[PDB]
């Protein structure tokens, strides 16, 4: 699924994502658009052999399972598939696990380069949320 801007911040808001660990819903859509383009369907290899999933590229190498990641973890105990599923429950209760896990949102290296101090608040601006 391809969600709209608006779509996907009600959604990750409903899901508790609205200022996690201090950040504010806009910082989560901007990661979405840089990382997936708002595709649940997205997914990208790494040069290490890992592949990113989802609306949020999260990545085998630490956070899931797709059985082609050798010496990989499963820190947030499902498969890989499931983050990209229409419905984003996965992706966001996986991306809790990573935002707290020392680092914030700079686990996500878009978020970083093209977000991280920037007017977020423009990715929800107009949006009934
Ligand atoms: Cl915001
Ligand atoms: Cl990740
Ligand atoms: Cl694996
Ligand atoms: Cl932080
Ligand atoms: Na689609
Ligand atoms: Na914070
Ligand atoms: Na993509
Ligand atoms: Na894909
Ligand atoms: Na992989
Ligand atoms: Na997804
Ligand atoms: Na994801
Ligand atoms: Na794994």
């Amino acid at each position: 699924k391809v969600f709209g801007r608006c779509e996907l911040a009600a959604a990750m808001k409903r899901h508790g994502l609205d200022n996690y660990r201090g950040y504010s819903l806009g910082n989560w859509v901007c990661a979405a658009k840089f990382e997936s383009n708002f595709n649940t369907q997205a997914t990208n290899r790494n040069t290490d052999g890992s592949t990113d999933y989802g609306i949020l590229q999260i990545n085998s190498r630490w956070w899931c399972n797709d059985g082609r990641t050798p010496g990989s973890r499963n820190l947030c105990n499902i498969p890989c598939s499931a983050l990209l599923s229409s419905d984003i429950t996965a992706s966001v209760n996986c991306a809790k696990k990573i935002v707290s896990d020392g680092n914030g949102m700079n686990a996500w290296v878009a978020w970083r380069n093209r977000c991280k101090g920037t007017d977020v608040q423009a990715w929800i601006r107009g949006c009934r949320l």
